[PDB]
C-alpha cells in the first residue's frame, strides 16, 4: 500500500481510472470533430477551433484526474483509448448535438463517481469532483444546448448560410 | 408633519408612491424578460443583457423617486410588487413589443403625475419629472419602436435567423 | 423537458423558485430600511448606505439563483414580491435586529434547500449552495450580531449619541 | 445561547475545540523539529526553514478554526498544548517520517470531524472542512511522502551526503 | 558537550528554557484574549487585532530565545504550554489589566534571568537580554499602563461607549 | 475525390493515418511515464515534467500530420490508441531507454513514410517530412542517448542518488 494512502477505497480508485479513460476518449472525439471541420469540403474554421479547444480542456480534465490518483496513493491504470464512434459528423449542428450527448454522458459518469465517493465516505474525493468537474459539466452542457438551439432556430442543417453565420458570429 | 415639507401636497405624495411601485414592477418585468432570453431553448444572450440593463435602469428610477419622496418630506409607502403578466414572452419581437407597451404605460403615468403636480402648483416636482423622467421615457420609447420596426422588417418572429442577426448586430 | 436537464428534480426546481422569491423579498426589505434611514427625521446616512448595499447584495443572490435555474434546465416561476412587514423601523438598533432575523430566516431556508438537494442526490446543487450562499449567510449573520452587540453596549436605542457615533465610526 | 448560533450542534463545537488543540500541538511539534535542525551538531538550515514554515501554517490553521468557532456562535475552549513526543528527531529522514505520521493523524481527525458534521446535517461546517483543510492535508501528505521517498532512495539516514544534498536541492 | 559551547552555564540554559516556555504561554494568553474580543457578544475588533499582534510578538520573542539556545550550544527542552488562566476576560479594561500583569511577570522573569547571567559572568547573555527584551518589556508595560489609565478615565468597564470609542480611536 | 487533391496517392494517405496513430500512441506512452514519475514512491518531479513535455510535443506532431492530411485532400481515419506496453517503468534510466526505443521506432516509421512518398513522386510530402519530422527525431534521439549515457555513468539505476542528482541538474 502507498505511504500516503488514507481513506481511499479501491472502488474509488477503479472509478477514477475509468473516468480518466472517459476523459481521454472525449478529448479524442473532440479532436476528430475539430479536424472534420478543417476539411476542404466542410471549411468551418471556428467550429474546428471550438472543438480543438474542447479537446484540450478534456485533456486537462484527464490530467487533473491522474494528478489526484497519484495524490491519494492510487495507481493509474491506463486503457485503450477507443476511436470515436463517427468519422463524419455531417454538419455543425449534428456535431454540436453529439458533443452535447457526450458531455451529458460524462456528467452522468461524474455523478455516479460522486455517489460512489459519498457511499465510501471520502469527502476529499467528493469535494474534488464538485469543485473541478460538476459545475464545469453543467456550464458546458448549457453552452452546447444554447449552440444547438441557436443553430436549429437559424435553419441548420439545411441552411448552409445559417451554419456559416453561426461560425462567424457565435464561434468567431 | 415633516420639518422640511413645503408646498408638497398629499395627492402628490400618493402619486409618487404609486409611481415608485410602477417603476419597481417595470424592473421586475424586465428581469423576467432577461432571464427568459437566458433560457437554453431561447439562448439570445444580448437580448437578455439588454433587458437586464433595462431592469437596472428601472431600479435606478425607483431609487430617484424614493430619494425625492424623502427630500420633500413625504413618507415612502411601499406596496407588493406584482409578478409580471407573462412568464413566456414567445420571441424577441414579442418581448420588445411588450417592453414598448410597458414604457408607454409608464410614460402615461408620468404625464398624469406631471399634470397633478401642475394642478397643485408644485414647480419643483414638475421640474424633477421633466428633467429626469420625461425625456428618458421618450428616448426609451423611440429606441423600442426602432427595435420593433427592425425586427418586423427582418422577418421576425417567423425567421429565427432574423432574431439571431438582430441579437448580434443591434443588441451586441 | 429541457435538453440540458440532468439530475434536476422538480422539488429542487420549486425550492429554487421559492428561494428566488425570498431573496427578492429580502432585497425589498433592505431597500425599505435604507430609505427609512434617509428620512429627514432619522438622518443616519451610513445606515442607509449599509442597508442599500445589503439590498444590492440580495439582488445579486437572486440573480445567481435565476442563473442556476436556467443552467440546470429548470424554469423560473416568479411570484409577487411582498411588501416589507414594517414601514417604520424605529431605530438603527431595531433595524439591525430585524436584519439579523431576516438573515437567519434566509439561512434556514438555504439549509432546508441543501437538505432537499442532498435527499435528491444532486451534488451540483449542494455544492452551489455551499460555495455561494452558506458561508455568505454565516458571515452576514456574524456581522449583524456584532453590530447589534455594539449598539446595545453603546446605549442604543435610548442614546441617540450612541447611534450617531456608531453610524460615523462603524458604518462610516 | 449566542445570537448568531444556527444549526451548530454542541458535539460539533467540542470537536472543533479538539481540532484547534490538535493544530496547536502540530505547530508546536514542527517548531521543535525546526529548532532541532538549527542545532550546531545537526546544521541543516533548509530543514529548519521547512519545519518552521510548517509550524506557521499549522498556526494559521488553528487561527481559521478559532475564527469559525466565533463565527458559528460557539465558544473557544483552550486546553494545554502538550509538549512534542520527541526532543531529538535523529535525522532529516526520521523527522520527515514523523511529520508524515502527524499529518496523517491530523487528516484522520479532520475526516472524523467531517463525518460528525455530516451526521449533524451541518453543511456549512462540512464545506469549510472540505474547502480549507482536506485538500491541504492531502497535498501535505503527498509532499511529505515524496520527501521521504527521495531521502530513502538517496541513502539516508546512513549517508550524511544524501541529507546534505537533499537539504540544498529540494528544501533549498 | 557542544563544540560551540563557551562560558554557558547549565543554570543559564535551564533559565532560558523556562523563559521560552513563559513566552509561549504569554503568546497563548494573548491569543485567547484576541479571540475573546472576536466573539459576537463582545465584538471589539481592534482589541482582538491588538492582542493578536501581542501574541505574534510573544511568539517572536520565544523564537529569538530558542535561536540563542542553539547559538550558545545549549539544548532546547520544551514543556507543556499551559492553558490561559481565564477563558472570559469580562471587558477590554480587564483584559488590558491582565495583559499588564502578565507583562510585569515576564519582566520580573527576565530580570531574574539577567541577575543569574550576571552571577555566572556571562556578558553575552546579559547583553542579549538588555538589547532584545528589557526595553521592549518596559515599553510594553508603559503602553499597557497608558491604555488602562485611559480606559479607566473614560468610564470603563461600566460605560460600553467608553470601550467602543477607545477601540476606534486608540486601538484603531 | 477532394477538390484540392493533387499528386496525393492513396498509399501515402494510409501511411499518414498510420503515422498519426503512432504519434498519438507515443504521446500516450510519454503521459504514462510522466505520471509514473509523479508517484509518491518514485517522486522525480523533473522526470515527470520532461515526459509530460514530450507527450505534448508528440500531440503537436499528430496535429501537424492531421493538418497535412486535410491540406492534401486526404481523409483522416482515426484508430484506437493502444495502451502503453508498461505501467511501471522501474526507474528513470529504464524510462529513458524506453523513450529512446520509442523515438527510434517513430524515426523508422517516418523513414519508411519518406521512402513511400519518394516512390510515389510526392515532393511536397517528402519536404514536409524532412522539414518537420526528420531532424526533430534525430535531435530527440541524440538527447535521449545523452541522457541514457549520463545516467549509466552516474551509476543508475542502482544509485538512487544518481537519478536524484540527474533529475535536479540535467532535467531541472
Ligand atoms: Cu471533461
Ligand atoms: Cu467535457
Ligand atoms: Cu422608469
Ligand atoms: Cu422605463
Ligand atoms: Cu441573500
Ligand atoms: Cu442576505
Ligand atoms: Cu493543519
Ligand atoms: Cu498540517
Ligand atoms: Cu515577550
Ligand atoms: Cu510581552
Ligand atoms: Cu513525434
Ligand atoms: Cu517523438
Amino acid at each position: 500500500t502507498s505511504q500516503v494512502r488514507q481513506n481511499y477505497h479501491q472502488d474509488s480508485e477503479a472509478a477514477i481510472n475509468r473516468q480518466i479513460n472517459l476523459e481521454l476518449y472525449a478529448s479524442y472525439v473532440y479532436l476528430s470533430m475539430s479536424y472534420y471541420f478543417d476539411r476542404d469540403d466542410v471549411a468551418l474554421k471556428n467550429f474546428a477551433k471550438y472543438f480543438l479547444h474542447q479537446s484540450h480542456e478534456e485533456h486537462e480534465h484527464a490530467h487533473k484526474l491522474m494528478k489526484l490518483q497519484n495524490q491519494r496513493g492510487g495507481r493509474i491504470f491506463l486503457q485503450d483509448i477507443k476511436k470515436p464512434d463517427c468519422d463524419d459528423w455531417e454538419s455543425g449542428l449534428n456535431a454540436m448535438e453529439c458533443a452535447l450527448h457526450l458531455e451529458k454522458n460524462v456528467n452522468q459518469s461524474l455523478l455516479e463517481l460522486h455517489k460512489l465517493a459519498t457511499d465510501k465516505n471520502d469527502p476529499h474525493l467528493c469535494d474534488f469532483i464538485e469543485t473541478h468537474y460538476l459545475n464545469e459539466q453543467v456550464k458546458a452542457i448549457k453552452e452546447l444546448g444554447d449552440h444547438v438551439t441557436n443553430l436549429r432556430k437559424m435553419g441548420a442543417p439545411e441552411s448552409g448560410l445559417a451554419e456559416y453565420l453561426f461560425d462567424k458570429h457565435t464561434l468567431g
